[PDB]
C-alpha cells in the first residue's frame, strides 16, 4: 500500500477534513510538502537580474516566466534581457534534470488609445517571439481588441493577460476576461485608483472570476517588497503570498523584489518556499466540489475527459496526470479542476511548452524526437518520455498510477481518452 | 434542446437543497431513460407457459425466481426449461435479445441450526442445471454463507449468493453477512413476523444503505404489489411502497404470488416497470453522487479508479449511456455502485455473467455471439459497435449522444483502465 | 464524537441508543440510513396525527373511548355516506367519549372534528355541499375537508358557503385530479392546508404517478408551514386481516418520512374489523418513522428555505427551535390564542414536544393539524395580573408534562410566550429547568 | 445591497469570493478590535485622544521596554483620554490595558515583578509571553496573586513548542495571540501561515479570543501608507476568524501611529462584511457541543433569530462578559452591544468580536424588572446615538431571569421605538 507516513505528509489529515473549519484546525507545520511547485513564479528582469550567471541561478531557484518591463529601460536593452535569459535557460538543454522551458513576457507601458510606444513594443514582442503580453491598464473589452490588433499578422498566437488596475477595469471585468487569455491583479495602481482597503475585494473577486472560467489569474506587486532592501521578508509579505495561492491565483509575481533589489535569487526562493506550503494547504475537498458544482455541463469531449481525469487522479492518490499537447489547451482544462496530482504536459510545440507555465500544476515537456511512422506509436513513445522524466525528476516510482491524458486521433482539438496507467 | 431540460425530473435534479428537490418533482415530466431497478418475478402455476413467460420478458422481467419451498426437483427443471426456451425464442436477433437470470430460492434451515439436509439437495440441483444465483434464506451469520459456498460446490463457484435476511440475528449480524455475501435480499415476510412490523422499514433502509455504500446488489422483497393477486390495479400503497424501495436504493425489486400464483401475472411486471421508470427518474443524484463519492474509499485499483472517472465524464456530458465490455460483470459492477444516469450497456461473451449483471442497477446486459476477431483491437470496436446499434435499436442512443466508453489494456478480466468520451455516428 | 461527549456523560450511553439518536448524528444522509437501528426504541410522544374516518364499525361511545386511548387525534365525517342525522349522531357520541376524559390535564385529550365534502362531482359548488358546510358550522365542526379543488375559486366559494359564524373553522383542500396538482401554489395560496387523496388521484391521473404528486405536495406544504395529509388506502387490507402488508407499514413510515403532519384511515376504520387495531398500528409506526427522520439535514434545508422575517412571532419560533435542538429539550412550551405560534415552531419540525397551552377549546382541537403539536385546555378563571396568569399557564404545561412521562427532574424546556395579552404578541424564548 | 449582501447569499464559497463588490459599501460597526502599543510615539494624552477616535480598543503596553515608571505614566495618559470622554455617557468607549511580559528567556524574576505591577495598577489583560506548556500560564496566573484573579491571561505562542502543545495551552489560557515575529523565527518563515490559520480556527471552536500580532502593517512605521502585501494581511487576518488585529512598531515608534489605527479599521471594516456568513455559522453551530448551559441555549437562540430577521443588534446585560463572549463565538453580523455596570468587563470585552461595551451610570431602580429595562433602553439610546439602531430596526434582547451572573435564560424580539 503507502503507509501511514505517507497519508501524515502533504497536509493530507487537513485535506480528508469534513467541514472548512475542521481542514484549518488539522493545519500542521510539520507536515511536509512532497509535491512539485504548481504556482509559477514571474519574475521581473532589471539590472539586478540580468546578467547569464544571474538568471541561471534564477532559474534554478524557481523562475518559470521572465518579465520584462517596457515602462523602463530601450529596445535595445529589453532585447539583451531577453538573449540573457535564453542564454541561461539553453545552458540546461544538457541535463534533462535541470532543463526547464521559460517563458518571455512583454508588459507595455500603457496608454484615448493604444499609445504609440504601445504599438512599437508589442511590434517588438512579435518580432522577438515573446510568448506573454501584460496589457497595462485595460479598462475595456476594446482595449483588448486594440492590443490583439497591434500582435499583427505573426502574432496571434501570444497570450494576452489583462492587468486590471482601476476601477473601470474591476467594473468591465467581465468583458475584459471573456476576450482576454487570462487576468493580472495589479495592485500597485490598483491599490491608487481605489481605497487601499478594498484591493483585496478585487483581488478575490477576479481570482475566482477566473478560475471559474478556467482562465489564468496572475497576482502582482509589493508581495515580498521588503526584500528589495531586507534579506527576509516580513509577516505580512510571507503571508499575502500563501494568501494570492490559497485564493486560487495561478501565478505570482515579483517586481522590484528581482527587477533593481538586493536580493533577486532570495526572493524567488521564498516565493517557492511559500507557495510548496500554501499548495498543500488548499482544501481540495471543497474546491473540487465547487469547481464541479459551478462548471457548466459541457459537450466538449476535452472538457469532459478532464474533469473525468481529475476524479480518477484524486480516488488512487496519482502521482501525476501526463497529457499530450499541441496548443496547451488540454493542460489548461486538466489545471482548471485543480488536481493534486502533477499536470506533465507533453509537447512538440516549444511556445505552447513556455505558455502553459501560466497554468497552475502545468509541468511542461518539450519533446524534440522525430516522429514514428505509426500514429499510435508516436503517440505511446510520448507517454515513456513523461514517465521517464517523471522518474528522472522525482515526480514518479515504479508502483506509481499515472494518469494518462491523449486523443482518438493526431492534431489538436481531439483529446477524449483517459487511461489508468502502472510505473513499470 | 429546452425539451430535453424539461423530461426526466431534470428541473428537481438541478435543485441546490432535497426540499427544493421535492418541491420541484414533476407528473408532466416523463421518464426518458430505460429502467434500471430489476424485477424479479416468481415463478409458478401462473407463470410457467412458455407463452406466457415470452410476455413476461417483453414486459420487463429481469431475474425468474424458482422457490425451493414449493414443488419438487422435477417441477423447477421443468421451469427453468420453459424459462430458458422463451428467453432463447429471441435469440434470433442479437441486437434486441434479453438475457434473463434463474434464482434458486432455498427453502431453508427450519428448527436446525445450519445447512438442512435439503438444501444440499436443491443446491447441488442449482449447480447441475446451471443457476445463476441462489437466494439463501434464514442467513443468521457469516458461516451460513460459507455453508452454502460449499454445498455448490467446485463447480459452482461463479453462482452468486444473496443472502436472505429475515431475522434479528440477521440484522445485528448484518455486516458479517455483507463482507462475505455477493448481495443481500431484505425478505419483508419473515423480518415482519421475527421482528415488529412497524420496525421493518428501519431494516430495509438501513441495509440497502449499507449495500449501496459497499457497492453490492440488495433486493427489497415480499407483498410490494399483493393486492394485484387478486385484483387488476393495485392499492395506493403498493405503488408507494415500490417507488419509495426504488427511492430508498434497492437494485431489484421483487414478485412473489402476484407473478407465482395470481391472475395479474403480466400486469404485474408492467406495474412494477412504470413505477420504477418514475422512481429512477425522481432520485435526486447531485447528493447521491456526492455522498457515495465520498463515502467510497481511496482505491488503486485501475478498475475501480477508471469506473468513477467514467461516471464524472458521463454526468458532465449528460451522457446517454457508459458502453462497458466486461467478462465477469466487475467492470459494470463498479461502474454501477456510482449511481450514475446514464444506463450502464455491459456488452460481454459470458452468457452467465450476462444474466447475473441484471442485480446491478442500471446495468443492461448485452450477449456478444461473435466469435472472435484475430486484431484483438478490431475485436474490441467490434462489441463496442454491437453496444451503439442495440443501443439505438433499443431506443437507448440517437445520433448526436455522447457515451463513455471503458475497456482495458489487454485480454482477459481485471484489466479495465480505459475511459474514451464518444460521439455516436 | 466532541460535540456530544459532555452531553453523553451528562444523560447517558443509553439515551443516546434511543429515539434514533446515532442515525440523527450523521454528516450524511446515507450514514444516517446506515446507522437506524431496530433496537433504538421511540421515546418520543408521537407527533403525526392520526385520522379516523368514523362509521358503523367506530360509533359505539364505548369503541370510540378504546380509539382516544390508541391515539385518535381527529374524527372524520365522510358526507359522501349517510345522512346529517346520521352524522350528527357520530359527532355526539365522539364529543362523549370525549368528555369522559374532562377530569383532569393528566388525563385529558382534545379530539377535532373534521367535515369531509361528497364534492362538486359534474363546476362550482354543488348544493348538497352547500347544506352539508351550513351543518358543519351548524354543529361547530373545526376542520373542512373540502373535496375536488381544483383552483383558488373553489375555496373561495367554500369559505363563502360557511357564513360569518364559520370564519374560524379551518379548510384543508383535497387534491385528487390533474388540475389541482397543476394549480397547486394557488389552491395553498388560499388553503389553511392540504389533504394528498391519493383515491381520485390514482385515478385521475397515472397510478404510477401518484407517489411524485404526494412527494411535491408534502415538500411544499412544509415550505409554506401549512398542514398536509396523507390519506387512503394506508393499511387497506387491515379493513379484513388483523395485520397489515409490508408495502403498508413501508407506505405509513414513508408518508412521516416525507414531511406528512396527518395520516389518515378511511374504511380502515369506518367500516372494518380492526378499527382500534389500525390506529395502534398507525400511532406504533409513526412514532418509529418520526425517530428516523434526519433532522439535520431537514432543519438546516427548513431555514435556508424559509425567508427572512421580521414577525417577531416568527423570529422567536427559530430561536425556540434552534435553542431545543442545542440542549435536547424534552418540550417547548407555547401559550397560544389561535395555534398561530404552536403552527410556527411546527414549521421547522423540533424533535421536541410543542406543548400548546391554549383557553380556546377550538384551537386546542385545530392544533392536530401540525406536526409536533400536544394541546392542552386550560380551564382556570383569569388571574388579576397578566404575569400571574401567564406564568400559571406555563406551570399548568410543566405540570401536565411532568406527570405525563413528556418532562422529568432535570430536563430542560423552551418557553415561548408574548409580551402583552391577545393574539400576533409571541416575542419570548426562555430556557427553563424542571424540578 | 450594501455590507457584500449579494456575496453573502451566494450558495458555495466559490460563488460568494465571485460576488464580492468593491462598490458594496459596510455598514455594519467594525467587530475586530484593535490593540494598540503605546510608546514614544504614542504616549501623549492629545495623541491618546486621536487614537481612541481612531479605533484604538486596547491600549499594549510592552514590558520588554521601557521602565515601571515609564508604563505607569503611559497608563495614567491612556485613563486620562479615556476618561476625556465620560461627560457623554452614550457614546464612551471604554479602552482595555495590556501588559504584554518580557518574558522566560532561558517564570523569571523580572515577570513576577511586572506582573505585580499590572495588578498594582489594575491593568485588564496579561499577553504572557513564549508559553511552552499549561504550566506556565498556572505559574503567570500564580503571580497574578488573589487580587489578580479577573486579570484575563492570553497566551503569546511564539515558537515550536507553543504551537504543539496549543491544546493543553488553550484550556487552562482566556484567549491565545498568535506572535508571529518570533514564531517566523522559531519556525520556518513559510510556516506560519499555516500556524496561525490552525491556532485561530481552533480558538474559533473553542469560543476563546485570538489575536493576530507583528508586522501587519509595519512599512507604515515611516511611510504614510502600507503596501499591497500589507493591507491583504489585515484582510486576511480578519477572514481566518481573528478577534483582535494588533500594532506594534507602527503605533509605538512610528511616524504615523493614528493613522496605522484609522487604516487597521478601515481594512477590517470590508474585511468583516466580505466573512462567508452562511458556511461559518452552519460550520460554528455544527462543531458546537450540545449543551444544558442556559447562558449556551440563549446565545445560539438569540444568534439564530438576529440572522432570521437581519437584527440590527443583539443586546445582553452582562456581568462578567461570558453572556456576551458567548453570543460572539456563533460570529453573528448583527452587533453585540454588551451593557455592564462593571468598568472592568467592559474593558476585557473588547477581546471578543462583535461586542461593543456600554458602561452603565445611571441610578438603579428599586423594582428589579424596571432596573432591567433601564439598562436595555441605556443599549437603544447608546445605539440609536452611535449610529448602531434606527426606528423600526429589530433588535435582539439577551437578559437573565434572577439578578448575579450565571442565570442568561431569556432572549426577546423587540421593535425600535
Ligand atoms: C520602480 O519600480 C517600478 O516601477 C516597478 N517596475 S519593475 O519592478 O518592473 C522594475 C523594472 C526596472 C527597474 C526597476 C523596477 O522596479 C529598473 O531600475 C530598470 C533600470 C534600467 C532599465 C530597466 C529597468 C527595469 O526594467
Ligand atoms: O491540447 P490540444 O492542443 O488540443 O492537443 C491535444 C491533441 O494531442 C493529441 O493527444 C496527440 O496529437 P498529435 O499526435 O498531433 O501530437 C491529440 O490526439 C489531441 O487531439
Ligand atoms: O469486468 P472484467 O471481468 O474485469 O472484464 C473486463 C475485461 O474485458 C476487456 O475489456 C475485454 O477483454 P476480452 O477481449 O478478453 O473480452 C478486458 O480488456 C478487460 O480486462
Ligand atoms: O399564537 P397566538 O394566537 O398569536 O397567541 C399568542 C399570544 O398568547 C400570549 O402569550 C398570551 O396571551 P393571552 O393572555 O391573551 O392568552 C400573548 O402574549 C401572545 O400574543
Ligand atoms: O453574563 P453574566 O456574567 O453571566 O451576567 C449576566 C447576568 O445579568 C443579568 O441579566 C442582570 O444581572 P444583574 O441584575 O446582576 O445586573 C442576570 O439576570 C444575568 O445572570
Ligand atoms: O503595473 C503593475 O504591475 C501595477 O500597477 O501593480
Ligand atoms: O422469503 C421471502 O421472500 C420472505 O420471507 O419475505
Ligand atoms: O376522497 C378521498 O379521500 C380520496 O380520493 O382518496
Ligand atoms: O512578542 C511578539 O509579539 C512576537 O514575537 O511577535
Ligand atoms: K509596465
Ligand atoms: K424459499
Ligand atoms: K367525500
Ligand atoms: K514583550
Ligand atoms: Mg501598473
Ligand atoms: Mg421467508
Ligand atoms: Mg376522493
Ligand atoms: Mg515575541
Amino acid at each position: 500500500e503507502l503507509g501511514t507516513a505517507f497519508f501524515q505528509q502533504q497536509q493530507l489529515p487537513a485535506a480528508m477534513a469534513d467541514t472548512f473549519l475542521e481542514h484549518l484546525c488539522l493545519l500542521d507545520i510539520d507536515s511536509e510538502p512532497v509535491a512539485a511547485r504548481s504556482t509559477s513564479i514571474i519574475a521581473t528582469i532589471g539590472p539586478a537580474s540580468r546578467s547569464v550567471e544571474r538568471l541561471k541561478e534564477m532559474i534554478k531557484a524557481g523562475m518559470n516566466i521572465a518579465r520584462l518591463n517596457f515602462s523602463h529601460g530601450s529596445h535595445e536593452y529589453h532585447a539583451e534581457s531577453i538573449a540573457n535569459v535564453r542564454e541561461a535557460v539553453e545552458s540546461f538543454a544538457g541535463s534533462p534534470l535541470s532543463y526547464r522551458p521559460v517563458a518571455i513576457a512583454l508588459d507595455t507601458k500603457g496608454p484615448p488609445g493604444l499609445s504609440e510606444q504601445d504599438v512599437r513594443d508589442l511590434r517588438f514582442g512579435v518580432e522577438h517571439g515573446v510568448d506573454i503580453v501584460f496589457a497595462s491598464f485595460v479598462r475595456k473589452a476594446s482595449d483588448v481588441a486594440a492590443v490583439r490588433a497591434a500582435l499583427g499578422p505573426e502574432g496571434h498566437g501570444i497570450k494576452i493577460i489583462s492587468k486590471i488596475e482601476n476601477h473601470e477595469g474591476v467594473k468591465r471585468f467581465d468583458e475584459i476576461l471573456e476576450v482576454s487569455d487570462g487576468i493580472m491583479v495589479a495592485r500597485g495602481d490598483l491599490g491608487i485608483e481605489i481605497p487601499a482597503e478594498k484591493v483585496f475585494l478585487a483581488q478575490k473577486m477576479m481570482i475566482g472570476r477566473c478560475n471559474l472560467a478556467g482562465k489564468p489569474v496572475v497576482c502582482a506587486t509589493q508581495m515580498l517588497e521588503s526584500m528589495i532592501t531586507k534579506p527576509r521578508p516580513t509577516r505580512a509579505e510571507t503571508s499575502d503570498v500563501a494568501n494570492a495561492v490559497l485564493d486560487g491565483a495561478d501565478c505570482i509575481m515579483l517586481s522590484g523584489e528581482t527587477a533593481k533589489g538586493n536580493f533577486p535569487v532570495e526572493a524567488v526562493k521564498m516565493q517557492h518556499a511559500i507557495a510548496r506550503e500554501a499548495e498543500a494547504a488548499v482544501y481540495h475537498r471543497q474546491l473540487f466540489e465547487e469547481l464541479r458544482r459551478a462548471a457548466p455541463l459541457s459537450r466538449d469531449p476535452t472538457e469532459v475527459t478532464a474533469i473525468g481525469a481529475v476524479e480518477a487522479a484524486f480516488k488512487c492518490c496519482a502521482a501525476a496526470i501526463i497529457v499530450l499537447t499541441t496548443t496547451g489547451r488540454s493542460a489548461q482544462l486538466l489545471s482548471r479542476y485543480r488536481p493534486r496530482a502533477a499536470v506533465i504536459a507533453v509537447t512538440r510545440s516549444a511556445q505552447a511548452a513556455r505558455q502553459v507555465h501560466l497554468c497552475r500544476g502545468v509541468f511542461p515537456l518539450l519533446y524534440r524526437e522525430p516522429p514514428e511512422a505509426i500514429w499510435a506509436d508516436d503517440v505511446d513513445r510520448r507517454v515513456q518520455f513523461g514517465i521517464e522524466s517523471g522518474k528522472l525528476r522525482g515526480f514518479l516510482r515504479v508502483g506509481d498510477l499515472v494518469i494518462v491524458v491523449t486523443g482518438w486521433r493526431p492534431g489538436s482539438g481531439y483529446t477524449n481518452i483517459m487511461r489508468v496507467l502502472s510505473i513499470s
